[PDB]
C-alpha cells in the first residue's frame, strides 16, 4: 500500500503495542514500507495520535521482555554478548519513548560547605551579560 | 478473556505483589494476555494504582533475588556474563519500579571557585 | 555542481527525510559533493531550517533501524561487537539530532541534608 | 511456618544483620520462604521496625565483605569475573540500603561564564506555566 | 614552508573542512609541519578566523564520518575495536569543536521531596564566607 | 565477649586507625566479633565518633595501598583483572570512609543557553 | 626509626614530590614504616605542612607519568591491561591530591523547557519542613 | 642547574608550547630536572603563568595527536588496547590542562514535575 489505509494504521499500532519493532511490523504480509508509514504519519493526525498511544504500549511491553531476554539468553560468550546489546539498545530506546515512566531516577541530597548550609554571595553584574 | 473484571485485577496483582513477572501471571490459563492487562490498567485507574503497589511489591523481591543470581553464579565465563546481564537489567528495571527506593543516590556538596561561597551575579 | 540551487537543496532533504544518509544523497549522479552542500547550508538560512527537519526525520527512521541491528546481529564476538558499534554510534548521533527526543532522560529528585528542606545561606 | 512467628522473626533479623541475605536465609531450616516473610513484613508493624534496624545492619556487614570478596578471588578469569559481580551487586545495594552512608559522593565546584561568577538574568513569565 | 602563505594556509583549511585531520594534512606534499601551522596560527589573525570556521566544518564532516567507520568496519575483533576507538576519539572531539551542537543532552526533570515542591529554607550566613 | 568496654573499643580503634581491617581485629583472640561491634557503636555514641576518625585514618592508609596494588600486580590476565577488583573496590570504599576527601570531584562552569546568562522566568 | 626525625621527613616528602609512593618509600633503606609515618604526621604540624606541599609536587610529577606509562606500555594484552590500572589508579588518586587542578571539568549550558527560559514555580511551604 | 633561570624557563616552554613533553625537556642537556622545574614554578609567579600558556599550546598539540594514534593504531587486539590508553590518558590531560576548552560538554533543559514549571517552596 501507498495510499493511507486506517485499518493498516490500526494493525500497525496494535502489533507495536505488544512490543514488535516498527521494522519487523512491515515485514509482515501486505504491510507498508517504513518510509511509507512515517509519510502516513507526517499527514494524517488521527495516525500520529493513535501512534503516541502504540509507542506508550510499546515501552511497557519491551519493560517485561527485557526481563525474558536476560534470563533466556542462551551461556554462550556471542549469544550472551548479543541478549546485552538487545537489552541495553531496548533500555536506552523505553527513556525516550517514555521519558517520565524510564528516564533515569536520582536523588539528590544537597548540602553545602562541609556539610553545612550551601552558601551563595550574590553580587551586581560586572559586566554586560543582558 | 478481554473484558476488564475486578478480583481478577485482584488476582494478578496479588501475584505480581509476590514476586510472579508478568508474563508467567499472563501464560496462566484464564488469564488476560499481557495486551488486555495493559488495555485495562490504561482505561481503569483503580487498577492502576492497585497494580502499581503489587509492583513495588514485586521489586521488593526482586532485589533479593539479585544476590542469590550473583552468589549462586556458575563460575564460567559464558554463565558469569549471563548472571552480570540478569542483574544489571535488574537492577535498571528496580529504579523504574520504584524510583524514591531504588534509584541512584548522590550526596553533592556544592560550594563555590576555590571552596568558598558560590558567587551569583544577577540581572 | 557548486552552484547553490533550491529544489535541489529541496531534493537532497527529502532523501535525508526518508532516511537516506547525506553520504548516500552526496554519492548520485549530479549531487553536489559533501563540501558543497555545507557551504550551502552555511551561507543559506532556508535551507538550514529545512534540512534541520530532514535532519530530524532522518533521526526517527535511525532510531527503528536500531533495533533490527541489535536484533539481528550474527551470534558471533566481531559481528556482535561490530553491531554494538554501530548501535552505539546511532544512539549518541540521535541524540545530537534531536536533542529535546533523543537526548538522556533524568528525574532528579532534590533534597537537602538528612532528606530535610534545602538548606541555603546567603550573604 | 506461615503464621506470624516473632522468635523466627528475630532469627531471620539477626542473621541478616550479620550480612546474610534473605533468600539464602530461608534456605535455613524450619525458616518460612521468602514470600512468608514479605507477607509477616506487610501485616506486623514490630517486624518492619526491627527489619529496618537488621537492613541498617546488614549493609554495615556487606560493606566488609566486599573487601574479603575482592581480595580472595581466585586468579581465574571466570571466578574474577563472577567475584567482580557480587562485589558490583553488593555496591549497588548498599546504596539502597543506606542511601544517606553509602550513597555516591561528589564535592561540586560552582563557577561562572569563564570562572567568574554564575551568571543568572531573571525575566517576567513569557507563557503560561502556571 | 615557514613563512606564512595565505594560499597555503586556504588549502590547509579546506582539506580540515572535508573532515581530515592536521597531522595528515601537514603529510601532504609541500605543507607545512604541524608546528609550523600553530605558529602562523598565533600569529595571524585572518589564519585563526579561516581555520575557526574550517574547524565548525570538519565537525560536520566528522560527524557523517562515524557512521562509516562503524558501519564497515571489517568484522574481526582487532579491527571492530580500532574502528571503535576512532569513532570514540571522533566523538569525544566533536564535542570540542562545537560544544553547542555536540555536546551531551540532559533533559532533567527536577522534583522535590516525595515528587512534590523542592524544598528549599533560607538563613543568614552562620560563617564569614563573604 | 559481649558486653560493651571501653578501651576495648579504644583498642579496635586504634587497631583500625593503623590501618587493620575489622574482620581482623575481630578475628583476633579476647574480641567481640562483628556482630557486638556493630551493637556497641550502635547504642554508644561516644564510640560511634571515636570509631569515625579511626576510619577516616584507615581510608589514608587504603589510599596509598591502591598504589602497590596497582604497580605491583602480576601481569597475568586474571592477576591484573583481580588488582582491577581490589582497587575498585578500595577506591569505591574510600568515598564512604571519607566523603569529603575521596568523594568525586567535578567543577561545574555554569552558563545559559548559548553561552550567554542562564535565563529564568518566575511565576 | 621510631622517633620522629625531621631530617628524614624531609626525605620522605622531597621522594614523594618526585612522584614515588608512600608505601614505595617506606621500603627504602632506613625509612620509617608506613604506620610510624602516619603517627608522625598525626603529632607533628611542621610534618603535616611539609607533607601537604608534598602531595602537591607529588600529584603534579604524577600527572606527567600517567602519559610514559601508557606511551611505554608492553603490546602485550596483560601487560596493557596492567598499565591502565596504574594508569586508572593515578588518575583517580590526582582528583584527591588536587580537586582544583585535577578534578572533573564540566561546562553545563543551562536552558529551560523547549529550549526558552528556566520556568520556575514559587509556592507557599505546603508542609513543616522547617 | 638548580638555580631558577629566566630564558632557561622562557626555553622550556616554549619547547613545551610547541608540543614536546616535560619529560623530554628535562632530558636535554643543560636543563633542570623535573623537581627543579616546579620548585621554579611554585616560588615564581610569572613562570607559573607563562608555563600555563605553553600547557595550553601543548594541549592543542596533543589534540591532533589523538587521532593519529587511533587512526594508525596497528590492527591487532593488545596495540589496539595499548593505543585506546594512549589516547584515553590524552583526553582526560587534555581537560585539565584547558578546563574552559577541553573540559566535558552538556546542555541540560531543566524542566519540573511532569514537564511543567519547576515547583519550589520556601521558608
Amino acid at each position: 500500500p501507498s495510499d493511507y489505509m486506517p485499518e493498516v494504521a490500526d494493525d500497525i499500532c496494535s502489533l507495536l503495542s505488544s512490543g514488535e519493532s516498527l521494522l519487523k511490523v512491515c515485514k509482515r504480509p501486505g504491510m507498508p514500507d517504513k518510509s511509507t508509514v512515517f509519510r502516513w504519519l507526517a499527514k494524517h493526525e488521527d495516525f500520529r495520535d493513535e501512534y503516541a498511544k502504540a509507542t506508550e504500549a510499546r515501552a511497557d511491553s519491551i519493560f517485561e521482555e527485557i526481563f525474558e531476554i536476560a534470563d533466556n539468553a542462551i551461556p554462550d560468550a556471542a549469544e550472551v554478548a548479543k541478549a546485552r546489546l538487545r537489552v541495553d539498545t531496548r533500555k536506552w530506546a523505553l527513556a525516550r519513548m517514555n521519558p517520565r515512566k524510564y528516564g533515569d531516577k536520582v536523588t539528590n541530597e544537597l548540602v553545602g560547605k562541609d556539610g553545612g548550609a550551601i552558601q551563595i554571595e550574590t553580587s551586581p553584574m560586572s559586566t554586560l551579560f543582558g
